[PDB]
């Protein structure tokens, strides 16, 4: 809102469960700060700016940051897959992730947190491909039914977590949230499938009632005919 | 690339659906016919025991 | 309503069965306060702001808070599931939750209360998926009958 005084030492409060990277171009010296601290630029120090993917159907270069959110969060993506039957499906998925940071004082490890430029879109496309592959070898019915075990193994190959060793990300779970045929005429063909399923249960009570009607009607006739003879 | 190929692939799935609706309707009918006979087996035996 | 005096030490009454997180950027020191107490910011201390999910069909970033309600409550969600028969169902569910806090003096445990940014939408979607999975392998009649 108001022009900042440029003669003032430039500081930044780093949020909890995050990290910034700052390089000193004069003293030729690197550092990465973790967590809830305040970081102050020197005369010639600079921040790294991270350009990240954002959006529903994730697009690169939609968000910009100075701190890397290390901490456990999720991000959500919309995929389009296709089955061995050529049924075109649209999926809502969510990825629980975090950064294992073995040693925070280790300058060689800690720099790798910033290796992969766009760690969001990297894990999206790298998982969205693992899912499109397994499901073209699987049929629709099998997938409409086992979508949860299918997708889990396509992501976690022979395994509770997918590690990405370049930067150290992991993905501990995938929540599948919606599976939909793209085309409407496919959704109609699936609509007549349930109208039948209903009539199959109404026909079964009407046939189970009739069999009980016919059983009792005979238990009377058995006695009414025996009673006439005893008279 | 071509759209008319994507149409030819579209009719491929309309069949795949009808193949599963025909299979529940044939699997229901076989269960209907099995129970209808389990009653007839008893209703006919019950008349003779009377 | 009236502009607060800025030269006044900033305090906050923390409600029962709740907790706030406050960091001191000068003395480089963290603390989490529990319960019904009053918390006063130092010269350079700050609060954590929690952005949380709210709404009928829960949307992220609809509520903002400074205290974490630890205590036993419920939240309610509307799901859409589907059966092995392709019967599309809409469910009204409610989740009774609370935070086990083993040691309140333990600074390593107590910070984890604030790890997960949006603990509401996290448990919603993580449960809404567990429900959509089992029910596509179950038929309608069986579910209309044994849904519980
Ligand atoms: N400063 C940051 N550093 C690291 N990661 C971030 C930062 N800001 C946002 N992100 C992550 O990038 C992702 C951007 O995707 P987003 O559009 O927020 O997904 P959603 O649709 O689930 O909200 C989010 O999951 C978020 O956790
Ligand atoms: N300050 C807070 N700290 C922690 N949790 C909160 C806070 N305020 C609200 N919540 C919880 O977040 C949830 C928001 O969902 P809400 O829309 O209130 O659900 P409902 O539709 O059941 O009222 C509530 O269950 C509430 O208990």
């Amino acid at each position: 809102l108001a022009p900042r005084n440029k003669t003032r030492v430039v500081s930044y409060r780093v949020p909890h469960n995050a990290a910034v990277q700052v390089y000193d171009y004069r003293e030729k010296r690197a550092r990465v700060v973790f967590g809830p601290e305040l970081v102050s630029l020197g005369p010639e120090e600079q921040f790294t700016v991270l350009s990240l993917s954002a959006g529903r159907p994730k697009r690169p270069h939609a968000r910009r940051a100075l701190c890397l959110l290390l901490g456990p969060d999720f991000f959500t993506d919309v995929i389009t897959i296709e089955t061995a039957d050529h049924a075109r499906l649209q999926l809502q998925l969510a990825y629980n992730w975090h950064f294992e940071v073995n040693d925070r004082k280790d300058p060689q490890e800690t720099a790798k947190l910033f290796s992969v430029p766009d760690f969001v879109g990297d894990a999206c496309k790298a998982i969205a491909s693992r899912v499109r592959g397994a499901v073209a070898s699987v049929t629709f019915d099998d997938f409409h039914k086992n979508s949860a075990r299918i997708i889990r193994t396509a992501v976690f190959g022979f395994r509770d977590q997918a590690v990405f060793p370049q930067n150290g990300l992991v993905v501990s779970s995938v929540d599948v949230q919606s599976v939909e045929p793209v085309d409407q005429r496919t959704r109609d063909a699936l609509q007549r499938s349930v109208q039948l399923a209903i009539e199959i249960t109404t026909n079964s009570q009407e046939a189970a009632a009739k069999h009980e009607a016919q059983r009792l009607e005979q238990e009377a006739r058995g006695r009414l005919e025996r009673q006439k003879i005893l008279d």
